[PDB]
């Protein structure tokens, strides 16, 4: 398993280095999005959480196609505030509940290293 932690001040710095097989050790689910929330990554420990495939969501939009819950004020306007300031760093709780049993978690969204990528943390709570 990577060392890792969610919600670790340099989180970014240590997933630049990470190839995809080092993303699927992680303990938390990770997602990386482009800035218009298209499925760059997304690791086997997301895919535990919300029973979808990695290799079959990746090149989707998540919030049109996979997570229309996440289309809110509160996920999607958030990640695109962040997109446009250039300084997305946010935590917070939500429920993912399509096709899906209603599932608390906690979110982490923050840029990534290079800053025209970001990414999605979750884990269960
Ligand atoms: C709400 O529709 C959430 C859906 C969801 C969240 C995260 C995923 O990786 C997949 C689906």
């Amino acid at each position: 398993m990577e060392h890792v932690a969610f919600g670790s001040e340099d989180i970014e710095n240590t997933l630049a280095k990470m190839d995809d097989g080092q993303l699927d050790g992680l303990a938390f689910g990770a997602i990386q999005l482009d800035g218009d929330g298209n499925i760059l990554q997304y690791n086997a420990a997301q895919g535990d959480i919300t029973g979808r495939d990695p290799k079959q969501v990746i090149g989707k939009n998540f919030f049109k196609d996979v997570a229309p819950c996440t289309d809110s004020p509160e996920f999607y306007g958030k990640f695109k505030e962040g997109v446009a300031s250039g300084n997305l760093n946010t935590m917070f709780e939500y429920t993912f509940d399509y096709q899906m049993t209603p599932t608390k978690v906690k979110v982490h969204m923050k840029k990534a290293l290079s800053g025209d990528s970001y990414w999605v943390f979750v884990k269960r709570v």
